[PDB]
């Protein structure tokens, strides 16, 4: 699809058996996700954006899909006040700027 | 042009007559851009992020060249991790996501 600017690009995603809305966020290197239970190991990071830091839980290679396009990535939890899709999963689905 | 996004999608900015380096950034709503001068009066605004809030001084109709592509809008100046163009002037350049 081609998706316009003019209003925030979100998306609906599924993962870990819910569905859950998302922005598609080409600043984002990662994507972060609002609390919410995930399988597997995990390990502790700070991400920071604008505003400072945050704590997050990072889980790799989780199963995800966005827009009917299946990937596989990291997907940082924690308390983020909006839910992003970073670059990291973007690149999967074959994502690109145009201009 | 068409951006991929396995790096950061960094380009080249003029304001003020100076180059500066900016992330095209579709998860902001607005451009903000770290301490620098600009013409004319300012107003307040808060925005928020990953880790809160941050004071800006927001500029209006203030001419920007975004990869050569000629914008004239509102900048925000504050103490931002890094220079992001929000869709308020990717818009402008006609940007849009495609998958
Ligand atoms: C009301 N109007 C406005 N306008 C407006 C304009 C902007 C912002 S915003 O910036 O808060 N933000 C909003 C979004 C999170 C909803 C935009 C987003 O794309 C930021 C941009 C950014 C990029 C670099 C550093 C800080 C911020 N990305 C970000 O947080 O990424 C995090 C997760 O991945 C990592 O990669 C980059 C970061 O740091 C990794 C390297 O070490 C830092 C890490 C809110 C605004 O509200
Ligand atoms: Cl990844
Ligand atoms: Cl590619
Ligand atoms: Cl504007």
């Amino acid at each position: 699809p081609q998706i316009t600017l003019w209003q925030r690009p979100l998306v609906t995603i599924k993962i870990g058996g819910q569905l859950k809305e998302a922005l598609l966020d080409t600043g984002a290197d990662d994507t972060v996700l609002e609390e919410m239970s995930l399988p597997g190991r995990w390990k502790p990071k700070m991400i920071g954006g604008i505003g400072g830091f945050i704590k997050v839980r990072q889980y790799d290679q989780i199963p995800i899909e966005i827009c009917g396009h299946k990937a596989i990535g990291t997907v940082l939890v924690g308390p983020t006040p909006t839910n992003v899709i970073g670059r990291n999963l973007l690149t999967q689905i074959g994502c690109t700027l145009n201009f």
